[PDB]
C-alpha cells in the first residue's frame, strides 16, 4: 500500500486492522477516500469487488506486513 499507492503506514495499518477485525466497508471506504489519491487508486484497483474482500484476499496472498508495504 505504501510503495504502490503512496498510502502511509499508519493509515494502511489502520485500514488492514479494520479489515481483520471485521469492520465495516463504510469505514474502510471513508479512510481510503480521506487519504486522497492513494486511497482512491486502491479503491479503483479493487474494481467491482468489495474493498474489504479485496484486501482480505491480498492479506491471504502476501501476508499483512507485505500488504502494508505494498
Amino acid at each position: 500500500m505504501a510503495k504502490e499507492f503512496g498510502i502511509p503506514a499508519a493509515v494502511a495499518g489502520t485500514v488492514l486492522n479494520v479489515v481483520e477485525a471485521g469492520g465495516w466497508v463504510t469505514t474502510i471506504v471513508s479512510i481510503l477516500t480521506a487519504v486522497g489519491s492513494g486511497g482512491l487508486s486502491l479503491l479503483a484497483a479493487a474494481g467491482r469487488e468489495s474493498i474489504k474482500a479485496y484486501l482480505k484476499k491480498e492479506i491471504k496472498k502476501k501476508g499483512k506486513r507485505a500488504v502494508i508495504a505494498w
